[PDB]
C-alpha cells in the first residue's frame, strides 16, 4: 500500500502499518484517516502529508 511522508516533521504514514496507538488498524488508506487524524509526531493535520508516490 502507499507511503504518506509529513512534510513538516519526516513521520511516515505507512498504510500498511497504519496508526494503532492512536486508533488506526494496519491497511488504512490515508483518505479514510478520520478528518482530525494528526501525525503523531508533530500534530500537523492530514492537509501537510504527501503521498510518496510520482
Ligand atoms: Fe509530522
Ligand atoms: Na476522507
Amino acid at each position: 500500500m502507499a507511503k504518506w511522508v509529513c512534510k513538516i516533521c519526516g513521520y511516515i504514514y505507512d498504510e500498511d502499518a497504519g496508526d494503532p496507538d492512536n486508533g488506526i488498524s494496519p491497511g488504512t488508506k490515508f483518505e479514510e484517516l478520520p478528518d482530525d487524524w494528526v501525525c503523531p509526531i508533530c500534530g500537523a493535520p492530514k492537509s501537510e502529508f504527501e503521498k510518496l508516490e510520482d
